[PDB]
C-alpha cells in the first residue's frame, strides 16, 4: 500500500471500542479518534473502523483496499457515508468511516414497526426513499455503480439521515469486464438486475433495479424480498414475469414506481434523476 498523505491517520490517536458487526468480509468496531477532525485537533470523535478478521483471505484484504479506494474517489454527499481516514502503515489495515448511531436501515425499520420504538410514518418512509434516490443520483453522476444496494447496506444517523454504505462491491462504470462468465458472480441474487447475470454487464440502470428492491424493503418496514422463494428458483420466475406484490399501506403510485424499477428492459426503468423528481413530488404533496 503506497502511503497516501491526505488520508493517513495516526494509529496512536485511535482508541478501539465496542464491536458493531461481523461478517464473512471482516469486522467493524466503534472507536474514538482524536484530531481526525482537523481543524479541531483537540477533539475526539466517535468513528466506525472496518478491518480484517483473523481468518481473512487475500481476497478479503484486496476487497477492503478497493472499498477504501472507491470511497476516496467519490466526493462528499449528504446521503453517502464519508470515509474519514485510514491506518495503512506498520499494522493491520484499518478503514475509518463516519459513525452512524442508529445502525442499518433494515434493523432500524424493524425496531419501529407498529406494536402489533418511534413508529414510522408514511411520510418518513417516503422521505427515506427520497434520500436514497438522491444519494444514488449523486453516485451515478460520479460514474460509480454500487452493485450491492440493500436495506442492510444503508446506515441511519442520529438525525435520521440515510447513508448509502458498504462500497465493498462498488466499481467505476468502466471497471467491469462485460460478457465474462465470472462478472457479477458475487452480487446478492435477490437484489440483482437480471441482465447482470444473463448478459454479464452492469450499468446505472442495474442499480435502479436494486433500488426497486430497496424500496420494497422500505415499505415492508424491513421485510425479506421474495419470501418463500429460494435464490436458485428466482431467475426462472423473473423471466416468466413474476414480481413481488404490493406492500400493505404502500400507495398504488409508489408500487408502480417499484414495478418500473423492475422492468426487464434496463432502458425502460426510470433514471435516478426521475426517481428523485417523482419522490420529491410525493413527499411534498403528502406534507400539504
Ligand atoms: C451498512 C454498513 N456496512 S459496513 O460499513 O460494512 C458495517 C457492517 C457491520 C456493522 C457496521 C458497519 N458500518 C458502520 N459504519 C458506521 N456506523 C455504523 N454504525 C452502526 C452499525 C451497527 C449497529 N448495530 C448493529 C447491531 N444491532 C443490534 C444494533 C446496533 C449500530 O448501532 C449503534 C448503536 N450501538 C448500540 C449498542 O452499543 C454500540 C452502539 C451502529 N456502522
Amino acid at each position: 500500500l503506497p502511503e497516501d498523505p491526505k488520508w493517513e491517520f495516526p494509529r496512536d490517536k485511535l482508541t478501539l471500542g465496542k464491536p458493531l458487526g461481523e461478517g464473512c468480509f471482516g469486522q467493524v468496531v466503534m472507536a474514538e479518534a482524536v484530531g481526525i477532525d482537523k481543524d479541531k485537533p483537540k477533539e475526539a470523535v466517535t468513528v466506525a473502523v472496518k478491518m480484517l478478521k483473523d481468518d481473512a483471505t487475500e481476497k478479503d484484504l484486496s476487497d477492503l483496499v478497493s472499498e477504501m479506494e472507491m470511497m476516496k474517489m467519490i466526493g462528499k454527499h449528504k446521503n453517502i457515508i464519508n470515509l474519514l481516514g485510514a491506518c495503512t502503515q506498520d499494522g493491520p489495515l484499518y478503514v475509518i468511516v463516519e459513525y452512524a448511531s442508529k445502525g442499518n436501515l433494515r434493523e432500524y425499520l424493524r425496531a419501529r414497526r407498529p406494536p402489533g420504538e418511534e413508529q414510522m410514518t408514511f411520510k418518513d418512509l417516503v422521505s427515506c426513499t427520497y434520500q436514497l434516490a438522491r444519494g444514488m443520483e449523486y453516485l451515478a453522476s460520479q460514474k460509480c455503480i454500487h452493485r450491492d444496494l440493500a436495506a442492510r447496506n444503508v446506515l441511519v444517523t442520529e438525525n435520521n439521515v440515510m447513508k448509502i454504505a458498504d462500497f465493498g462491491l462498488a466499481r467505476d462504470i468502466n471497471n467491469i469486464d462485460y460478457y465474462k462468465k465470472t462478472t457479477n458472480g458475487r452480487l446478492p441474487v435477490k437484489w440483482m438486475a437480471p441482465e447482470a447475470l444473463f448478459d454479464r454487464v452492469y450499468t446505472h440502470q442495474s442499480d435502479v433495479w436494486s433500488f426497486g428492491v430497496l424500496m420494497w424493503e422500505i415499505f415492508t418496514l424491513g421485510g425479506s424480498p421474495y419470501p418463500g422463494i429460494p435464490v436458485e428458483e428466482l431467475f426462472k420466475l423473473l423471466k416468466e414475469g413474476h414480481r413481488m406484490d404490493k406492500p400493505a399501506n404502500c400507495t398504488n403510485e409508489l408500487y408502480m414506481m417499484m414495478r418500473d424499477c423492475w422492468h426487464a428492459v434496463p432502458s425502460q426503468r426510470p433514471t435516478f434523476k426521475q426517481l428523485v423528481e417523482d419522490l420529491d413530488r410525493i413527499l411534498t404533496l403528502t406534507t400539504n
